[PDB]
């Protein structure tokens, strides 16, 4: 495979590694969310249609009941002045339209099983986005913290990775040598050993001050 | 904000539960049983909001601390600044003031 697989493998690389390089967290971030909720729309519009169909078949049974209400009325109102002959097909068709209504009413409970479950659905998606929502809030708080700590580092006298402290700690080194090499003038000359032959010989003296001044009392 | 949806939340199930309790008085006992069954489902969602809200806290503790921290090096920093800012003035004074000794005369 070598000769093309790895020349696949390398130029990969060199694209995936730039993708990934031209990537600021922050804007990318910003426009991770704006996505997510996309398939949300749909997902409502579907929710809705179902509800509609369910609810449609519904609405035509109970105009069926309805129907064979008024045709049992009917019915009855043949059987008082109507013929027999009449009366018994119309309760021959409120028969047939009532065992349909029947038959209806046994879909219309699978119909309301399933509703049930399309609903029930559809609340734990809403609650599992929103979740997700808030989850991404605090997780950009952090990068927001990120920022500031990642640029404000580098702080310690261990280093100076920073250009703010890089120049606090070089001149830290500047104005310690400057301190020395002036004091340096001291030791050059000739008085050194002149001063600490004077504090030598008074280290005790104050001391002996001191106790002379108390025997004094 | 998400402390304030949070209670929000809490409130606004209290409502609900006050409502499904007036309906269980007047209301009828599908329209309240309903009702009891969006508020257990508000009321796990605001458990598991709050489940969150642990958490929420947890974090923004360690960003306060780390805060502080940072507040106090700076502080610090300053400070130290100050003093090494009256060393190099003492400096300036000093080597321009110095070659004084009968040993040396490299001032004029």
């Amino acid at each position: 495979m070598g000769l093309f697989d790895r020349i696949k493998r390398v130029v990969s690389s060199n694209l995936n590694d730039l993708v990934n390089k031209a990537e600021d967290p922050e804007k990318m971030l910003e426009q991770a969310i704006l996505e997510m909720q996309e398939d949300l729309v749909q997902l409502r519009q579907g929710v809705a249609q179902a509800i509609a169909a369910q609810k449609r078949s519904e609405k035509q049974y109970n105009d069926a009941q309805n129907e064979i209400n008024k045709w049992q009325r009917n019915a009855q109102l043949a059987l008082q002045k109507g013929d027999e002959n009449l009366a018994r097909q119309a309760l021959e068709r409120k028969k047939t339209y009532t065992d349909t209504s029947a038959a209806l009413k046994a879909s219309l409970d699978t119909q309301s099983t399933q509703v049930e479950t399309l609903k029930r659905n559809l609340i734990q998606l809403e609650s599992k986005i929103s979740e997700a929502k808030t989850k991404k809030e605090m997780l950009k708080a952090r990068i927001t913290t990120a920022k500031a700590q990642e640029q404000l580092q580098g702080m310690v006298r261990g280093m100076n990775t920073s250009s703010a402290m890089s120049a606090f700690e070089r001149m830290e080194e500047k104005v310690l040598m400057q301190e020395s090499r002036a004091q340096a003038l001291g030791e050059l000359a000739g008085a050194d050993l002149e001063t600490q032959f004077a504090q030598l010989e008074g280290g005790s003296d104050v001391d002996d001050e001191l106790a002379a001044l108390k025997a004094q009392m």
